[PDB]
């Protein structure tokens, strides 16, 4: 509280701090304040509201080189995850989603387990606004190329990284470098294809507290996420590019006799994905 | 004409119409005028004002039941034109997909005729307020349904009878019964797929004028249309139907052997597609 108290003391209203003590009223609440708050709260006197309005304006306006509204509207932001109810229909959406998708794989179960369906656990709404302003940024770029079509899609992502997905956002700085396309974020439209990934690279380990592959004990996590794919490149061989080709914002790898069994997705610009699902789940 | 001259003289305020006529104040104008404008148009008695006002609000809310807003407020709407620049990236990004999902079709060009690539005349952005707003609380309502993702596709339409749809929007009690997944809206994926459709099934007998098929002077339009797809039942055989199936919102058609030869995508209510771009062209 020792900011306000030098912004009060420099404007010679030092006597007011009783007030913006007990009202709990530190610099980037005051910042917010007009006339009408202002007087709400106790501020009687126009000339002190005055005041303290004008020197508002000089610290945020007057100094927005140094940015300090940034470092003072830190609070409030971060990520929440908002519970869907089972009974709800985007939950039983959700879940169709999941369970409906679900392949069976060339091999035998090695990567990600043996299954036919989940038993889903929760489905949570993960919220950021920054995370997802940058995600409507990019998308509205993209749209604009691309005759005002962004080309959105909702697919799956499995990673061991879920926890910093969700609280940092995507990022290509941490491509999957051995992908079959290259140095990109890959998504899939089957959850099963997405499973593989979720103890990492070819399943990894396992669970790491069995270090199973096809543990029916571990709770599992995926990612269902919006996507921008924009005007997609078609590819149904291998390619080694650090970024989209050319005139495209990403990669569709199509299934193919001789290549993929099931389709791919590719993104090479962290902000083209926002991760809107998070799902906690089981394989049977 | 006489509408705001019965409303003023009930008031008793006759003698402000030399105002109203002057300024060609009409009622559809005076329902949305307040204090401010008035005062702007010269009604600087305060009691004026407020009488008029009093006015509106007992024929726009007193008699809501017989809607007059709707019978006042009919100018304004119905559809205008937008020219693209040809130099414009919305402009090149149309064209190019209307020049690069160009395919060779079974037939010996029988019913589109014999092009590899097309001549583009103008390009236009259709814009009308009405059914925008239709179109977006159907895509809404969508969403909700599919996990708050509409899956908005944007795909070619041929038909001869553009400028109703244009003007009065895509309408399914106007659906092509005839087609493989029975009375939908039908949209493609490629341009000359639709282009078979300019001049009707199969063609029709061609242009007005020539009665060709394969004309290559006659101006040809075809639209390139926003289309919510929600939740898609996909399809590789015909099946005749009358409605989207249960628990989905549109149907796609997919490739097969000894099937569909391209894709093929089938809505079945008027208000899931709005045509936004209209494309002037000739075949070569
Ligand atoms: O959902 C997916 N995740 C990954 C994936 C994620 C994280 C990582 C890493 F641990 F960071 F290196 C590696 C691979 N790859 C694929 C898919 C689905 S489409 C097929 C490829
Ligand atoms: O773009 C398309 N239009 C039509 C079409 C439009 C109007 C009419 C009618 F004359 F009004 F009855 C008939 C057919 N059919 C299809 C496509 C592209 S997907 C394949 C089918
Ligand atoms: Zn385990
Ligand atoms: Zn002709």
């Amino acid at each position: 509280d020792f900011s306000i108290t030098q912004f009060v003391r420099n404007l010679g209203l030092e006597h007011l701090m009783d007030i913006f003590e007990r009202e709990q009223i530190t610099l980037d609440v005051l910042v917010e304040m007009g006339h009408k708050e202002l007087k709400e709260i106790g501020i009687n006197a126009y000339g002190h509201r005055h005041k303290l309005i004008k020197g508002v304006e000089r610290l945020i306006s007057g100094q927005q080189g140094l940015n300090p509204y940034l470092t003072l509207n830190t609070s409030g932001s971060g990520t929440i995850l908002i519970d869907l109810s089972p009974d709800d229909k985007e939950f039983q959406s959700v879940e169709e989603e999941m369970q409906s998708t679900v392949r069976e794989h060339r091999d035998g179960g090695h990567a990600g387990g043996i299954f036919n369906r989940y038993n889903i656990l929760k489905i949570q709404k993960v919220c950021n606004k920054k995370l997802w302003e940058r995600y409507t940024h990019r998308r509205k770029e993209v749209s604009e190329e691309n005759h005002n079509h962004a080309n959105e899609r909702m697919l799956f992502h499995g990673s061991p990284f879920v926890n910093a997905i969700i609280h940092k956002g995507f990022d290509e700085r941490h491509a999957y470098i051995g992908g079959m396309f290259g140095a990109g974020i890959y998504f899939a439209e089957n959850s099963s294809k997405s499973n593989q990934y979720v103890y990492g690279i070819g399943g990894g380990t396992g669970c790491p507290v069995h270090k199973d592959r096809s543990c029916y004990i571990c709770h599992r996590q995926l990612l269902f996420c919006r996507v921008t794919l924009g005007k997609s490149f078609l590819q149904f061989s291998a390619m080694k590019m650090a970024h989209s080709p050319p005139g495209h914002h990403s990669v569709t790898g199509r299934p193919s006799v001789n290549g993929l069994a099931l389709a791919e997705y590719v993104i090479y610009r962290g902000e083209q994905a926002y991760p809107e699902y998070l799902i906690t789940y089981q394989i049977m």
